[PDB]
């Protein structure tokens, strides 16, 4: 997984947002991307390989970790990063166009406009990350169990199926739910200092 | 998959491209490029080694996953980013052309012939778009069941034969889906800002 | 794992830190990043692939080794080096705020309300530290033996498992021991600098 | 498969190549070298893990696969992307020589030998992609077959063995191939431009 | 292993150090690090993986791979690289230090006890490299023989276990023996050019 | 393999190097580094994975790949491309000592002894390539046979094993000493332009 371009953009985010914005960006850069490339898909790296289900029916352990994991932690997080970053990038987008508007005017910062797209791009950043966290919680919880049991066909009756590394998996969920948390926090905090 | 070189050409066209424009190439390296590397490519990473057949017979399994798979999804991926990144370039060199061109007369933007080439490649970039989206429909659907029943030489009469992550691929299929239309709504705007 | 952005954003750390402080940086690039990145990585690459038990119980692998290594001490290590970052981080954060402020001013090092964040700085960067030393003790002790015995279901009655390269993995456990102790003497002689 | 080398020279080239010359290395950069790392490596890395023989004979699957595929088809893209950049190498040192040689010249473009010397670099490059196409069809083909029947010894009489993945395979030699026959294409053009 | 920020320090050592220590440092990247990182840890890749014993005994093989090497070969290298290099970034931390106060003083090369601690720096590295030639000495010799023999528990009486790649691991802890001794002759050299 | 600071060297010796010694230097980069890590690299991959030998004796296996392959053909070339390099870094070092003691006696190209060094380092890069290119003949030869017979012990009797990809490995083996006595004629040339 290669972030540069994105931590390219964010970091000239970096450049036009507030001080709390920049506390903002510096966590999603340590504490969830980095730790993303650097701890949690090396656990997840052998979810399938080590996933094993106590049977001789050919197909079954497929079928199992499909519906056990329809889409794996390390993913929804990749997924979450870019959709909260999002936001980030439009207002840039607006910060650019508006300064590109502006050299213009010659040959021929957060108030007005620029100001009600910063606190829309704060409100849509705390809605994605409720959302994340909300999915995350009805589709897995905030626990991995050792023991998975599956009756998915061509599964023969129930059968017991085992994780790999559910008590390390477990951990890193709850690092990450912990961090997603702070980043709520965050925007909270901005919307009130603007407020204020 | 280093894509450093085609991201160094195509910032050279967010210079010289509408704001749209650089929105939609925005899209190509977060949801597109980045996604692909970060997220998908893992997903797929075992798409054989996964795959598995009930079967005894010697080579029915690389068969089978050869008539389900005739092309990796990725791979599809890679290939229409590619080409719906080529007008792009195309348009960025007759730019330069035009550039060089004009510093050479001095030694001895989007109208006229450059703006005629650029509604072309927001042409060609659609056709393209719509193209893969097509393709990937006839070939695949919108979704990856967990069984593929094969009758494939040298496989005995029917076989049955089961995906690995057919839930995660679908999520992921979708996703793309939804980006490349996002791309041609994007497209679509372009054209109508430029019309108006 | 790409440790890119914090490095960089710790190297600014150090134009703005004690000599003492430059060492401690210095310390974490090359004994602990370096380290981790060229050597522990490859130690326990294959920790669970290894891992070995005398059984033919189904899942009686997958547990005894989430039991024996709930968290991998290549990632507790990873944990440690961004704890242990980032009161670093939140002084520059200060030091920048303050130069923007006074560039502003003009528009329209270490005393002060910046020495109160640095000595808080190395308060909190010791008690990390402190923590997850006596964290990795009290998990792991400071040696990995060759067998571990599990009784954990499904395994039935007590089963003997064998884990990967104990002596090198206790060899670098000793290691890490060591370097976060010379830390914590690094930090106790900043503030015995900064007291006299 | 680090290219950056190479792609910094050839860019260098570019700087003094023809628009058409400029339009043939922004091909071999994303058509062949981006595809080759991004798609091909991956498609082809199971080649002969997942090449399977029916067979109980020990070494059979190595020989057979051995004759099947002497060269791999990813080598030998590599090989003539090698082949078909040297001459843009050549003809870009003559020009630096040249321009060193000015300035020495001055301390105490394209015509007369350096046009004569860009015509030859065409040739040689038309000459090499002729090659190259033309030793993949008399070797391979253009399309694999899921079957290869091999007598080599010491396979006992004749064995079936299967590709792994031979449509897709199929798919990617027809479009290098075609990225082949473009090339040649704006050879033939960059001569008649010339010519004209 | 990235081994970037250790050169960044140690080119800027490179700057202050003597022709000598300029050739030592070449020495270092090109003999130890680069053939570290393309070469021998690729040897070393399948040290376990391919490391066999003749035994039915669940875990013989693990503890008879741990007391044949308790630490690889090559992890003791990249401690050595990183040991006799720690020398020279202390020297440079003090040339830094001494500059920046010059320019303090301003405001407001080897003589001296710049001198004296550059000796000193030779010394230490001379003493660490004979330290890390004697462990390996003591350690595992200048050979690794195809076959060792191992009476570790669970291991039923003695067993015989094979080495992977006994020969070309000769070879390279042949090489870097030899790397090492030329390192310490340069370092003698520097000691006699500056007592000269 | 990360070959960046010998090549960073490489291309300062090319700025104080003669037009052939840029060809040879050229040659280095493409056709020995470049298709080294980009085909041969992965050819040789898989060198004792699919090495087979017909046997049930524990340890065979090991001790006949080892006297087949006492060295592999792609760390040979990485040694070989070093020591042909090391001459080169020889003469860049003198010519920057030179510069450094010029600006100096200013403060307070090939000719002479720069001519004599220069000369001397083409001497040593040619007896360097005849050794590698001799020690690769009296090793191997220039074919890798399918077959290869091993009486080592624990192998009871004489063993047939199987060696991986003979006739690719083959292939690169003939190219690999083609590329090595082109630059043999190179130095060849650079002695009798010199010489003329």
């Amino acid at each position: 997984g290669d972030w540069s371009f994105l931590g390219r953009l964010l970091e000239n985010a970096q450049e036009h947002s507030t001080v709390i914005g920049k506390v903002w960006l510096t966590v999603l850069f340590i504490f969830r991307i980095l730790v993303l490339g650097a701890a949690a898909e090396e656990v997840w790296g052998d979810e399938q390989s080590d996933f094993t289900c106590n049977t001789q029916q050919p197909g079954c352990e497929n079928v199992c970790y499909d519906r056990a994991f329809p889409i794996s932690h390390v993913r929804f997080w990749v997924l979450q990063i870019i959709f909260v970053s999002t936001p980030t990038l439009i207002y840039l987008g607006h910060v650019l166009h508006l300064v590109r508007m502006e050299e213009k005017r010659k040959e021929r910062r957060i108030a007005g406009a620029l100001l009600r797209t910063y606190v829309f791009n704060i409100i849509f950043k705390t809605l994605f990350e409720v959302g994340f966290i909300a999915g995350q919680y009805f589709l897995y919880g905030f626990q991995l169990k050792p023991l998975y049991r599956c009756d998915r066909w061509p599964c023969p009756n129930t059968v017991d199926c085992f994780i790999s590394r559910p008590t390390e998996k477990t951990i890193f969920i709850l690092f990450m739910l912990a961090v997603a948390c702070v980043s709520l926090l965050l925007n909270v905090l901005e919307i009130y200092h603007l407020g204020w």
